[PDB]
């Protein structure tokens, strides 16, 4: 019924069954993208066509394709050759990424090497990472994947603690060969284990943790329609899944009275990149697209109740398609719960004798991925006052080298001879805007302190400023904490009782952006990672702000080829791009495995109601 | 038996004969502020001698006194008369807040203001508010509170809603006579009412919540020993109390196996200033130091079971004096609990086959207090991997004016003709450090960007650098958000296994500091407020960042005046004072009574512990 439900099973084995009908899915190929497409703007049809959007990979070195088609209709509705080597490669397949080790295994260099370093291959494991794009001239029209080796000394141990730094090779997945094999020298390979199941490391285990339980004796506040359709507490909304974008949140809205006001028509997380600051040769390359290159919804854990998400847990278990068209399905992949989240409002009058508290809560909806060593978390959130936040959790064993004789100022040591090369975590969250409707425009809020003198005798007074962002080209916008800058999306035709324009304001963590040199490769292929905010104007194909092929791309398409149309935001259908991210110099805390660490943002009502819409909140 | 136990109600008792019966507790005497002295610096002073600090206030005019009373040999060790145009007056006492209404009800001019506005004066309750500035010469040395006007239409009613603007009155407290009745000007008293618990505002009450079930079958994890001794998941402090400073932890250390370490000696909020921006006549000198003029524990709430604090609940009752000596008991007035926390640590690998998560928890403490309009949660938090964490929690009912026809760039409007005055809630945490030992030294930590170049070719270089604070004079530093700057607490004679001393990381929240022109009254009396972090010198005496009277004093006292002794603090016994606050622009959702708005700050280890130290932790 929803034009907004879920990928089912049946419509990717629909799509691959329309793919091998038109002679476009044969055994050469392969899914390396499937997802559906959202609706237009604008109700066109009739009934909800449902589309879907797919990358067809060639196993033999032939042109991909990106294809779009009617499941309703059982057809083609578009396909294109894909020029990689110009607008870039497909995503990485999961298939692709066992070649690697496989292939090193047999290369002369690459056994001379760990010769070298007196390591058995068969103990040596690799880790095949997106190759990025660099000054290798051969490379130009080759899928390339570049490993990096690390030592794993039995079938339970965490290789992570062995890094085999000064070697690298480059690897043509299509054609099978070894491209290069770089050995930069010899490098102790440190010794110590990372096996933080070890009881030699972990010791006695405490037995001083009491029990917290957490239930719901009359079931969640929460309702589930249509599979993917949430209610709570006067928000209504549909959550989606992409297997690129990960969990994608669909028409927020909040009822406000007899009336079901929207405020986002689509947030997600567009993309994240996680760019290594170690300007060695072996890592200098390094810089994961999860969401771009990997496609982290491919990667979903299944979450375990108990371990994962705590409470009364519903889940929703998405469908995404295999390599070959054939639907998979995420057991538990989503954990969706409420949750209590302290106090909400409190007040004890003395005049009027009166003690008021009120408690609040947040809808929880969330999923966790796994990208080699890293478990990325995202959490997303709904409080009862209207305000939407957004939470990633970066967890798991660090990337490691070698810890250098010298020092580094590139990398922390964690243990003897063990290093760990600085990064960045820096997300983009999109935000296809719909305060009260589409007609939006975002301004630019900074606090204004005001100089002592007539009409301020005291010094005392301060205010603040609001600047309306008109064009796209005048929407690149950085941060300011000193400001205490932030950003306002509101709708000039729709005034609240107080005859202003009705809006919601933007909260940013105010973290470093992505901090490598402008002129770097990474600068170029992660351009809107070097901006806190950037709005543009709605349209259909502009849905990452990397653009749609990330793999061996270089700058080109994204966020700044779309700025650069300089379309009018003001009162217009428009979409805010948040960058945000941590910035990691790794502790000897996060060995051998690191505690979580967060980063996100949030929305919060600014003149959206007449009044606090949570006075109907009970005491209970 | 220990020495840093919760003050009881038979030692304030005890104060209170060995004061009157020196005949220092006279008809006209007054207790301004009651509490116990911590230990001095040395532990060979055996036998701890309880000892209790009184300010002692003469409504009679005579100069008021503090005096140092041993309880432990029921004498009085010392007391020194106080010249309070000089050092400042002492906090208000709760009876002279109400002497302010009543006096100004037979006063003519402020009869007549309240005549000319239809307004029985017999419905109207007056705000008792601090000098809030220094200036007015005719104020000679004069104990005075301010008076704004609030119409109560009824008992039960919120006078917030309705305003006086245009009038504000002074009144000497001890003289009992209003010295000045200023009327600029009749404004329009709002109309609507603000009463969050009448049925016609809230509407029907929502019946969509269901019960969320949060015990402890076995109880909880953390022990109470001593009264306010607490030990949970590795860590041991001592919970205090004070009426000035609310929640004090004292001897906050961490079991590191063998080891008990040492991390902070003492943390709390030693100050709390609200700023207001409006340059009105009217309110131009509004400024609340709710810690020292008021004492932030004398309005400690009762809190209840089930509403303010949910779950497994263990409770302190603090004991405090009254104007009288009298002791007063906060029945639950300090909520400890623990508390789920989310995911830990998790990480599925695909070469070990190994999937792991762990759950973290929170150690929380607490309290609640009230200062007329407002009421501001105090917590502190303590979580396993370490990491020790402060969060302010601000809501109640926004102090309230008339909202001027035409507009305002200082206010804004909540509802008809309702005002709401821009304004700061600005707090100042006062860490006695204690890194492994006294031994202390701050360092800054900005991040590094490089420049493409030999030994960076690829431009993805970025690095960090740390510059230790050696002289206090140098140690008034300032947030940079861009530069992702931290500030690390370490100690030099002590060190990790990787010969790195250990330390603590500050991370602060890098919001607007005091706004306030740099020549305005405030920013002299509030001096800390203009700047992120000081580093300090130990100092038995240096307790508040504005010093011991804030009342009325010219300004300068506290911080400034400490930090120009210039001491060393490099690797030494130092204190970190941070200040960390909100900047509100209330929203229409801000009324009839506000949500709750945080801010705060955490300390995270930094190579304090040779590993992750929750590599223990269970599964379950
Ligand atoms: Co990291
Ligand atoms: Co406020």
């Amino acid at each position: 019924a929803s034009p907004f439900r879920l990928a089912s099973a049946g419509e990717i084995s629909e799509v691959q069954g329309i793919l091998r009908t038109a002679g476009l899915l044969g055994p050469e190929k392969r899914i390396a993208y499937l997802g559906v497409l959202d609706p237009a703007r604008g109700a066109g049809s009739e009934a909800e066509d449902r589309r879907f959007r797919v990358f067809i990979h060639d196993v033999s070195g032939a042109r991909p394709q990106e294809v779009t088609v009617s499941v309703t209709n059982g057809t083609v509705i578009s396909a294109v050759e894909l020029d990689t080597a110009a607008t870039g490669e497909l995503p990485v397949l999961e298939e692709e990424f066992e070649v690697v080790e496989q292939l090193l295994a047999t290369d002369e260099r690459w056994l001379k090497a760990l010769a070298a370093r007196n390591l058995d291959v068969s103990k040596v494991r690799v880790a095949p990472l997106s190759a990025g794009v660099f000054e290798y001239a051969e490379e130009r029209g080759r899928r390339i994947l570049r490993g990096l080796a690390f030592v794993q000394d039995f079938p339970e141990d965490s290789a992570w603690a062995h890094p085999v730094d000064g070697l690298v090779a480059y690897v043509d997945v299509v054609s099978k060969e070894v491209t290069r094999v770089i050995d930069t020298g010899v490098f102790p390979v440190p010794a110590e284990h990372g096996n933080y199941t070890d009881p030699e490391l972990t010791g006695p285990l405490r037995t001083t943790q009491k029990p917290i339980s957490i239930t719901q004796p009359e079931g969640p506040s929460f309702t589930v329609t249509g599979g993917n359709h949430i209610e709570w507490e006067k928000w209504s909304l549909d959550v989606g899944f992409d297997v690129r974008e990960g969990v994608v949140l669909h028409n927020i809205a909040f009822r406000d009275g007899d009336r079901l006001r929207p405020i986002i028509n689509r947030a997600s997380i567009a993309e994240m990149v996680v760019p290594y600051g170690d300007p060695s040769p072996i890592r200098s390359w390094q810089n994961y697209f999860d969401t771009g290159e990997y496609l982290v919804g491919q990667y979903a854990n299944s979450l375990e109740l108990g371990c994962d998400c705590l409470g009364d847990i519903t889940y929703l278990s998405p469908v995404i398609s295999d390599a070959f068209g054939n639907p998979r399905e995420i057991r538990n992949g989503i954990c969706m719960h409420e949750e209590d989240w302290g106090i909400l409002a409190k007040h004890s009058d003395l005049w009027s004798g009166i003690n008021y508290t009120r408690r609040n809560r947040r809808m929880v909806i969330s999923f966790f991925t796994t990208i080699g060593n890293y478990d990325y978390g995202f959490y997303w959130y709904l409080y009862l006052d209207g305000t939407i936040e957004f939470e990633a959790k970066a967890t798991g064993v660090v990337f490691t080298s070698a810890f250098p004789e010298g020092g580094s100022d590139n990398i922390s040591q964690l243990a003897p001879g063990l290093g760990a090369p600085f990064h960045q975590h820096i997300f983009s969250a999109r935000l296809d805007m719909a305060i009260d409707g589409f007609t939006n425009r975002v301004e630019e809020e900074d606090v204004v302190r005001q100089t002592m003198g007539p009409g301020n005798e005291r010094g005392n007074a301060f205010s603040r400023k609001r600047t309306v962002l008109t064009r796209e080209s005048e929407a690149v916008r950085e941060a300011d904490a000193r400001t205490g800058r932030t950003w306002i999306i509101s709708n000039p035709e729709s005034k609240n009782r107080l005859n202003e324009p009705v809006g919601y304001k933007l909260h940013a963590h105010n973290q470093p952006t992505l901090l490598a040199d402008p002129g770097s490769s990474i600068a170029r292929r992660a351009a809107f990672a070097t901006k806190d905010l950037w709005v543009t104007r709605y349209a259909d194909d502009e849905r990452y702000p990397t653009g749609d092929f990330v793999n061996q791309h270089s700058g080109g398409a994204g966020l700044p080829s779309y700025i650069a149309q300089d379309r009018d935001i003001d009162g217009q259908d428009i979409v805010v791009w948040h960058t945000f991210g941590l910035t990691h110099f790794p502790r000897v805390e996060d060995w051998p495995i690191m505690p979580v660490d967060t980063v996100g943002f949030k929305l919060r009502p600014e003149g959206f109601f007449d009044r606090s819409p949570v006075l109907d909140v009970p005491a209970n």
